[PDB]
RNA sequence: GAUGUGAGGCUUCGGCCUCACCGCUCCAUGUGCGA
């Protein structure tokens, strides 16, 4: 049971091709030169191609799980400051336990993935927990900076609900529903000033083809 | 990624309801690891 969606044979079946699909609509011009933060960023396949080929200046994958986290640590060899040495990971849970942590959060970057994330953050911490991650996001940010929002839809939360009677729990107080969320983000308690639908990358199977939001943080203040 | 069967009833023929049955799991999946 992987009650994070922390698979740890997550890009065998999502990109069996090995062809991420994310890379032909993710823009280079996006990281280039730039600080980014990837959250959940299993065993960093995805987090990888960005850091060799797009030049970020500096890349850090978190996820809360250390296996993945010591795997993609180890996958940085597939893919050989210039790159190995602007990405590193780091072990952590990105949702923070009280609301005074997370308004304290000082901004590092000019780029948040957060790719394939919400419905987990969902379900096991509930719409009190995804609005924290959010609001961290935001604070995380440099003015003029961008979250690149990837969400799950509520249709495919149900077959996970069962995981634990937590994520269960969870799963049926939800009152922020994915529709919701780019209101959510552009609303006052976040703060990000205008989003853009970017695309849906191809994928082999339709369950992947997810809408790739881009989200702004205004550069003035 | 994958929810089947039957009787009765209501259908606005799109299905839905009650009950009975069958299940409450199977399949896909490693660029990590090598006691
Ligand atoms: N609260 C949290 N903080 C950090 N990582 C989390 C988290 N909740 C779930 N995760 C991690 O999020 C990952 C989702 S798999 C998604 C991988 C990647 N973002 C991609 O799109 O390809 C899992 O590895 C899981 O361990």
């Amino acid at each position: 049971k992987f009650q994070y969606g922390n698979y740890c044979k997550y890009y065998g079946y999502r990109n069996p091709s090995c062809e991420d699909g994310r890379l032909r609509v993710l823009k280079p011009e996006w990281f280039r030169g730039r600080d980014v933060l990837d959250l959940g960023c299993n065993v960093g396949h995805l987090t990888l191609s960005i850091a060799c080929k797009w030049g970020p200046s500096r890349m850090v994958g978190l996820d809360i799980d250390s296996r993945l986290i010591h795997s993609a640590r180890q996958n940085i060899r597939h893919y050989l400051s210039v790159f190995p040495n602007n990405v590193v990971f780091v072990t952590g849970n990105y949702v923070l336990d009280r609301d005074d942590l997370v308004e304290a959060q000082t901004p590092e970057y000019d780029v948040v993935l957060c790719l394939s994330l919400t419905k987990w953050v969902h379900l096991n911490w509930g719409d009190e927990g995804l609005k924290r991650m959010f609001r961290r996001i935001y604070r995380h940010l440099r003015p003029g900076g961008i979250l690149v929002l990837e969400p799950q839809p509520w249709s495919s939360y149900g077959k996970r609900k069962t995981l634990t009677e937590t994520i269960y729990k969870n799963y049926y107080r939800i009152q922020l529903k994915p529709e919701q969320f780019s209101s959510y983000l552009t609303s006052p308690d976040v703060g990000f000033s205008s989003y853009e639908l970017v695309a849906t990358p191809h994928n082999t199977s339709k369950g992947f083809q997810r809408p790739v939001y881009l989200f702004h943080k205004a550069r003035s203040p």
